[PDB]
């Protein structure tokens, strides 16, 4: 219940794991998988991807101080490079001033590709299928009854076209699915395989592609928080002046694709060390977030800093999440069940919240360096 | 070098790395370090990031068959997912039939962005800039004259303006640095703080952020694929048929950015792990990979397909990779430097074609699947 970690900066990681062990009140047997090297048993990894000859270790670290919609919690992360974990701790420390941070995030829907092609009217082929949207919806939705008692399924059709390509007119169905704690890549291809032969018979070409697409747009996980300048006032800085930079580094990201690559990777370094941590596929989250970050044509940043009508710096975080409680290497492998134990998860989209606050926090932090850094 | 690794995928992982052991002529040190779990000390993993409690471990695997412009080379991967190792494998196999993978790749040039503000007149800035930019050359190329020794440094300077933005007038100096083998982030961060006064003294502004980009696209790596019809057709798909498939496939990506970030989504799953397993920065590769996706302004396909005069089906993969043989956890992880044992790479941007060539191969498998 207290994210705060005194001095767990300076406590050996045993003191540091003794420690998590009793404020989550952990079992003797959870504080063994982190005591002792080989959690990731070869026949669990060897089954996990072909031709494996061994594993490979990262440190598994904890940030302090995170506090979701006024919730404590602990953050796993599992990670390479130096400082990530120091500055999301430090600016989730900053941000418990001011209530922590405050998140959001839509139903988990993703979507399945149907590309069909060899139709000569790939337009008046798009009106059919929505002609008989709740048929194709239906024949999905009795591929899979228990995820629909679970309060999930498809729930809608969108069709798009592309007369002019190079390799003709193509038509291309997307099936939106609610995959409730799945990731959803297996949920979705499986109804999209289901669909093809019915798709084929209303338009009468052919399904060529039929898979989920990893641009989920559907699924936005959303975070703020809010510095006061009393907080960021450094030795030769007023608190306000460094807003003002912060404003000025944001801006230039805003605009400069140079600086906006690297804003977001900034945003990144802080959530795939929590995705890995929970066994789910980086790769994922991060197409969808650098796709994303170019939905304007442009590519900007993913975050947003503003200034409001008291003065305060409020940061934003909005982007796709695909993650899963469930599904892979997130229930095979001991330490992802062991970070969602940490964490507390009871839903994938409650793990994206906290990805998203955590990816604002380490932008934060970032910018908050470099704008407070003398010449 | 033969990286035929028959019979590999059913050997037990023990087998597996005995195998690699006597192929490489490793020495008893090295195989012990993937037969035993712990290679990573905890004061090495304390000492790597803070608030450490612990590791985390991913199966370690080794791809077969790749060539690299002829020669044979065996490639470590670290990763959650199935398929991909042997999707990887397999479609290496299938380029060996026709040469294998060919590649090549630019300097290892990285950007290091130096924002000017508090000036009225950036575009005049802008020109005092250029007119002084070899003083400017030289002062970075003092900063670190060992790697202008081992023949890297600063090579030139590129001023870009942004003249109204919402905060004002901005002027941005870019210095283009050669980093040999580093990824090049601190080499180069390190140059930008030293010119900052003098660039000040200058355009009269003032230096907000100095900090390298991570849109690394002065340092792209390049690898080419071509598989003949004859390899592509399966129990009921002519190759012919299986190839026009796989065009309409690319088409489909270069077209709909829903497919395409699915479809560099594969790529990356091919590069990633390889990142990972030489210990090297993977958000880096993955930022600069899908920023460069978009630079048209478009969201796009990272790689090309196309088939050729004969009917050959023929892949590219060009990109911005970022990697290093030295810096960070590639130097103080045990696994890393084995990696780049196995590898054999002797260069950063070697390692860098290997990367394109993996990324090829698996955006190749996976399109190859679905069209089947």
């Amino acid at each position: 219940l207290d994210s705060r970690l005194p001095a767990f900066r300076n406590l050996s990681p045993a003191a540091r794991l003794d420690h998590i062990g009793q404020l989550l009140g952990l079992s003797h047997d959870d504080v063994s998988l982190l005591a002792n090297a080989g959690a990731l048993p070869m026949d669990i990894a060897n089954g996990m991807i072909e031709n494996v000859i061994g594993t490979f270790e990262l440190p598994y670290a904890v940030a302090s101080n995170f506090q979701i919609n006024g919730r404590d919690v602990l953050v796993p992360l599992v990670v390479e490079e130096p400082s990530i974990v120091a500055a999301a701790s430090y600016m989730a420390k900053l941000a418990r001033a001011n209530g922590g941070f405050t998140t959001s995030s839509s139903a988990p829907l993703m979507h399945a590709q149907v590309q069909i092609v060899g139709i000569q009217d790939p337009l008046n082929a798009r009106l059919s299928l929505l002609r008989r949207k709740d048929e194709i919806i239906e024949l999905a939705n009795r591929k899979d009854q228990l995820l629909n008692s679970l309060g999930g399924g498809c729930r809608d059709i969108e069709v798009h076209t592309f007369a002019d390509t190079p390799r003709g007119p193509m038509l291309v169905a997307h099936l939106i699915v609610d995959v409730r704690d799945a990731m959803g890549a297996n949920t979705v291809n499986t109804m999209a395989e289901a669909v093809a032969p019915l798709m084929e018979a209303i338009t009468g070409g052919q399904v060529r592609l039929r898979i989920l697409s990893n641009l989920a747009d559907l699924r936005l996980a959303r975070a703020q928080v809010r510095i006061t300048p009393q907080q960021l006032e450094t030795a030769e800085f007023s608190g306000e002046a460094v807003i003002e930079g912060i404003l000025d580094a944001y801006a230039f990201a805003a605009v400069d694709p140079y600086r906006a690559a690297t804003h977001n990777k900034g945003i990144m370094n802080g959530i795939d060390p929590l995705i890995v941590a929970t066994g789910n596929d980086w790769r994922a989250v991060e197409a969808g977030a650098h796709a994303y970050a170019c939905r304007s044509g442009h590519y900007g940043s993913l975050t947003t800093w503003e200034k409001d009508n008291n003065g305060h710096l409020v940061g934003t975080l909005e982007m796709p999440m695909p993650v899963g409680l469930v599904g892979g290497a997130t229930k095979t492998h001991p330490l992802a069940q062991l970070s969602l134990r940490i964490l507390g998860v009871k839903t994938a989209q409650a793990l994206a919240e906290i990805a998203v606050a955590v990816g604002l926090a380490q932008n934060l932090g970032a910018m908050r360096a470099l704008a407070t850094e003398g010449i």
